[PDB]
């Protein structure tokens, strides 16, 4: 019915840099974090290797995450408060696009080589439906407003994460479904084992991304060790983004 004569929008992004100097970027809201990334690789000629990447820190929350390339900035960024603490870092993460090195350690003619690792990664993502990793196993998970935490069996499934209620049976019908991907984004957490008496500090947390302070809505799981930590989050990850995430990793090669 009405006519658009609106300003596409610009927004100063303060990009801290690993040694500790920043760079204001002007990112209209049509910028991917692919975009802004070109433009850091071409104002700070870097190598352009794949794990470079946009970073957000949660100060406030003790959170953090990797941006997908695919993700709006501006889109992101109109989440945080107005006396907000959070910084978006560019640095390198590489574990961000582990399962596309090393696909065996996450799905597990017959050395693993190059070639195998490709045929593993087109059959788990780009086929007609994506192949989420075949994961499960116990996890902590923190009580709602409580600094304690239970012990809980949970399942990894390509939409959402499941788990067996207290006293039910390891089969397919007794799972009930604790969160949907479309809803939460994956964090690490720092320090959890100090502020809500975490049984390890392998944490990781799913939140919607407008979540900007303490709330029950905010997720805490809690992994044995590392290599669980790992598995988790780029199987979430996986699961959450399909096939951009696949997308996502070839763009970021053809850049390297």
């Amino acid at each position: 019915e009405k006519l658009k004569e609106a300003k596409v929008k610009k927004l100063v992004v303060k990009v801290h840099m690993d040694d500790s100097s920043t760079k204001s970027l002007m990112v209209d809201e049509r910028q991917l974090a692919r975009d802004v990334l070109d433009n850091l690789f071409e104002k700070t000629h870097c190598d352009c290797n794949v794990d470079w990447c946009l970073y957000e820190i949660y100060p406030e929350l003790q959170i953090e995450r990797v941006f997908e390339d695919h993700e709006n900035v501006v889109e992101v960024l109109s989440d945080w408060t107005r006396d907000t603490e959070n910084k978006v870092l560019f640095l390198e993460k590489e574990e961000r696009y582990a399962v596309f090195k090393n696909p065996q350690n996450f799905y597990l003619n017959e050395k693993m080589n190059a070639k195998n690792k490709e045929y593993l990664l087109e059959e788990s993502f780009c086929g007609t439906s994506i192949i989420v990793p075949e994961l499960e196993g116990a996890l902590y998970l923190k009580e709602d407003g409580k600094k304690s935490w239970k012990r809980r069996y949970f399942l990894l499934r390509a939409s959402g994460i499941y788990y067996v209620p207290k006293g039910k049976t390891k089969t397919s019908r007794d799972l009930a479904c604790f969160i949907q991907f479309e809803n939460v984004n994956i964090y690490y957490g720092i320090q959890c084992k100090m502020k809500y008496k975490a049984p390890t500090d392998h944490c990781f947390v799913l939140k919607h991304p407008q979540i900007q302070k303490e709330s029950q809505y905010i997720k805490y799981l809690c992994c044995d060790d590392a290599r669980t930590l790992s598995q988790w989050v780029m199987g979430i990850r996986i699961a959450k983004y399909g096939k951009t995430l696949y997308d996502n990793y070839q763009r970021a090669v053809a850049r390297a």
